[PDB]
């Protein structure tokens, strides 16, 4: 069995974001729109349940922890459920939770090498947080073949290089390189069952089709319906391109896509403020729905049971 | 008018701590205890209700801020009640809130060149957000006289000087120097109404009681109950000397410092997720409430109408 635990569903900022008021931020305020609060994307791994390994660490870290009971195990005075922690990129929206944890250092951490680099220079974590008791222990996640944490010795870890997106302040954020991003096969080495996570995907090719149709469930970017969602809602100016991610809708879409995939349990995940699908009366969230297709939510468990 | 509403009143760590068991956290998760929840130390002042100065930026800025309604005054698409921040030291939970501001930037940061220095260094935000729409624009607070921000042109500000503690990522961590942590008096210049604003506060002397005694509300440190209440719960080596903090029992202690101030205002904050007060039902509870102290909570609103 491996269990999956959505700690945080939202895109960078959350749902509502601090200083939005789009139709979605506003009317979730107002009590006028039927949706539910999400904090930044993290989601928890295990092949035990008692033994967790953290996908991303959110700004919202605190509240996601204290939401989910299997993270405070209470076996001793000073104690978590967390046992290591995974980062997909050095972003701040997915790496500032690591400050919250300087209390239960050491802790440790697995990521690129690229990351690591950001993370001892633009965004120095690693050189704060060694100040706390050892500090963070760097994992190196190598740009081929798969690696075990042991504390979840059941599950075979293999990552897959995503689109190089730097983020603003990196060193190299004009000079891309491949480990800046990357997406997650999750394979329980005892059942077959294999979870493909890729919360920020801005491309598919065939090589990524391929490795989804050997997967069981599928955890995708669902950060915008359209990929001009940000000007339509009037708060903002960049493309789903040029943040990286692929919208649900239209020609090469993530429906589109996710059409190839019926067999597949199929979940969206780090979805923006603006999104419509955050909208539980939308024609967006019924589309979705009639195409089998999840819209993930904060405390959602998912359960990976066997392979197809 | 002076409006102060605690959006935050606990210690680092905040209330319940994330890995921590102690009587208190366990307590809490366990429902068998009478306390309240409260999210890492932060105020907001303002002298119309409209525009907000926030004094530390806490880890748990987004919660907070939705928590308290007049931070979304809705009055645009993007809009927000912070007009600036205020920074009392350069610590990790009074700073890390600002990364979750990068949607909203540029912000008008008042702080000490030291605090300046360790946050465009060793933790260096300025930096960072710099590359988020002009980033902080930072204002330096003078170790001597007054500043006044615009946004709340009826505020005027004038910090004092506290015992120099540079966080531990400090690249002068073991060299200390004015200007690395300060208290806040806070006058509304309409009515001579004062704040003595000290969540952090390891020591008084002649020239703060002084002060105090000018001052119409005292809200000052209220971490520990006792010294060595980390060695109490079982849960730590560190005394409140070693943090800076005065405890408030014993000889020397806040509550007896406190006793010379009968007629001001007098609201603990800043309280460690160990401390007794927390329980509603503790003697040590009690013991403040009879010596007409006050303990803050999360969501706590102090008017500040005139002076005594
Ligand atoms: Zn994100
Ligand atoms: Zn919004
Ligand atoms: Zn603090
Ligand atoms: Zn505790």
């Amino acid at each position: 069995m491996m269990y999956i635990q959505v700690l945080g569903s939202a895109a960078g900022g959350g749902f509502p974001q601090w200083n939005c008021n789009c139709v979605n931020c506003k009317g979730y305020r107002d009590g006028t729109l039927k949706a539910t609060a999400r904090t930044q994307s993290s989601i928890a791994l295990s092949d035990d349940g008692v033994h967790w390994i953290l996908c991303n660490a959110s700004p919202d870290i605190r509240a996601q922890l204290q939401a989910f009971a299997p993270m405070q195990p209470a076996r001793a005075l000073r104690d978590t459920g967390i046992n290591a922690i995974v980062l997909l990129d050095s972003q701040i929206d997915h790496t500032t939770g690591l400050l919250s944890l300087r209390e239960g250092c050491p802790h440790q951490v697995w990521c690129t090498d690229m990351v690591h680099q950001d993370l001892t220079t633009g965004f120095p974590l690693f050189n704060m947080l060694s100040h706390w008791n050892g500090g963070l222990q760097w994992n190196r996640i190598e740009l081929e073949g798969s690696f075990v944490i042991d504390a979840c010795p059941n599950l075979k870890f293999t990552p897959f290089p995503l689109r190089s997106a730097a983020p603003p302040y990196s060193p190299h954020r004009f000079d891309p390189h491949p480990g800046d991003n990357l997406g997650l096969m999750v394979e329980d080495t005892r059942t077959g069952g294999k979870l493909f996570y890729a919360p920020g995907l801005g491309q598919v090719d065939e090589k990524l089709l391929a490795m989804m149709h050997g997967a069981d469930c599928l955890l995708v970017d669902g950060t915008l319906w359209e990929d001009d969602e940000m000007q339509r809602r009037g708060v903002g100016t960049r493309t789903g391109r040029e943040m990286g991610h692929l919208a649900q809708n239209g020609p090469g879409g993530t429906l589109e896509v996710l059409d190839g995939f019926p067999r597949q349990r199929k979940v969206l995940i780090h979805i923006n403020n603006t999104n419509p699908i955050l909208d539980e009366n939308s024609p967006e969230r019924a589309e979705v729905l009639r195409r089998g297709v999840e819209v993930a939510f904060d405390g959602m468990s998912i359960e990976l049971l066997e392979h197809h």
